[PDB]
């Protein structure tokens, strides 16, 4: 502990090398400062993993740095990527997108991108592999352009990322000249990968689950302060729903133990001046004041279960009207589907643009979940936020 440590994984077109790397990486790591080699197959063959819900098959591996020990995750099908990405089942302070050289970028390559910058994928490194398949200086630089520059189409510094250009393979199998990329390309994970914000240090908030009015002084409110510190005295917004109003912090408490500040992670009731209980309910929440505002319209990727797993049975149509948890609570919302979309089947994943009755506090990056009788349908995250 005190070891920086990064999350980080391999996207990527499949049979790009996403695999091939990740081992490639512990291997010569071990090698070189000390660890445990991991073999390709004890990665390929990914273990299931439930979170908000649903099925992925993810691959967990570590190997360190000098100064940093990095935290790895590796999938199987594209889709274990998809559903990876939006749920967060797996957090990426950067990512290690994965490029063959043989067939330059992908369908799936976007994609991943798409939802990378979708999702707050923060930082991304590339890798050209299987170079050892192509001896052509000019081939490379083109790929190179059309990278960089499609990287830039979707928001990221084209021209100021790093391209490490390896054969995962001829690494794993031992070919030294190789293996120097595997380094080049960690190195770039220490320098380039700046420490993530912290939890604590982001912008103070806390999703209100209950709602309370002790002695007769002052309201109780509470749930887990997602985000930021709270000092008693820091006033606050109670955004989402009615009218945003105003307040200040005048008592924090945990199990009846007197404190004088929340931080992100703990579930509190926190005290606030000349505010009643009819003022405050679920769904709203305490948040630094003016770090969010709250809207009803929102772009969003958004994926639906199967059946297999719990979900619908049959396709939903537009103008259908789901429930969207936030949080802590549900709220209706219209449904739009891209040009050309009619009907969504179970199992699909689609942008879609939802349209909530009421105001809800947000902001890009935010996961929800879908529902149905209070059953979880499928998830999203807002992609981008409108009204
Ligand atoms: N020639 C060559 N083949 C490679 C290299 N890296 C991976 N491959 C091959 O590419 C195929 C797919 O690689 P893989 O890592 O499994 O891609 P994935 O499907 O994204 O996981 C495998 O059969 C590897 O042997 C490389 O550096 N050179
Ligand atoms: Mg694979």
């Amino acid at each position: 502990r005190t070891k920086p440590h990064v999350n980080v994984g391999t996207i990527g077109h499949v049979d790009h090398g996403k695999t091939t790397l990740t081992a490639a990486i512990t291997t010569v790591l071990a090698k070189t400062y000390g660890g445990a080699a991991r073999a390709f197959d004890q990665i390929d063959n990914a273990p299931e993993e439930k979170a908000r819900g649903i099925t992925i098959n993810t691959s967990h591996v570590e190997y360190d740095t000098p100064t940093r020990h990095y935290a790895h995750v590796d999938c199987p099908g594209h889709a274990d990527y998809v559903k990876n990405m939006i749920t967060g089942a797996a957090q990426m302070d950067g990512a290690i997108l994965v490029v063959a050289a043989t067939d330059g970028p992908m369908p799936q390559t976007r994609e991943h991108i798409l939802l990378g910058r979708q999702v707050g994928v923060p930082y991304i490194i590339v890798f050209l592999n299987k170079c050892d398949m192509v001896d052509d200086e000019e081939l490379l630089e083109l790929v190179e352009m059309e990278v960089r520059e499609l990287l830039s189409q979707y928001d990221f510094p084209g021209d100021d990322t790093p391209i490490v250009r390896g054969s995962a393979l001829k690494a794993l199998e031992g070919d030294a000249e190789w293996e120097a990329k595997i380094l080049e390309l960690a190195g770039f994970l220490d320098s380039y990968i700046p420490e993530p914000e912290r939890a604590i240090d982001k912008p103070f908030l806390l999703p209100i689950e209950d709602v309370f009015s002790i002695s007769g002084r002052g309201t109780v409110v509470t749930g887990r302060v997602e985000r930021g510190i709270i000092k008693v005295g820091e006033e606050v917004e109670i955004v989402g729903i009615k009218e945003t109003q105003k307040s200040t912090c005048t008592g924090v408490e945990m199990f009846r133990k007197l404190l004088d500040e929340g931080r992100a992670g703990e579930n509190v009731g926190v005290l606030l001046r000349g505010i009643k209980r009819e003022e405050i309910e679920r769904g709203q929440v305490l948040a630094k004041p003016g770090t969010i505002k709250p809207h009803t319209k929102f772009e969003s990727e958004v994926y639906i279960l199967s059946k297999d797993e719990g979900g619908r049975h049959t396709p939903f149509f537009k103008g259908y009207r789901p429930q969207f948890y936030f949080r802590t609570t549900d709220v209706t919302g219209t449904i739009e589907l891209p040009e050309g979309v009619e009907m969504v089947m179970p199992g699909d994943n689609i942008k879609m643009v939802v349209t909530l009755i009421h105001p809800i506090a947000m902001d890009d990056g935010l996961r929800f979940a879908i529902r149905e009788g209070g059953r979880t349908v499928g998830a999203g995250v807002v992609a981008k936020v409108l009204g």
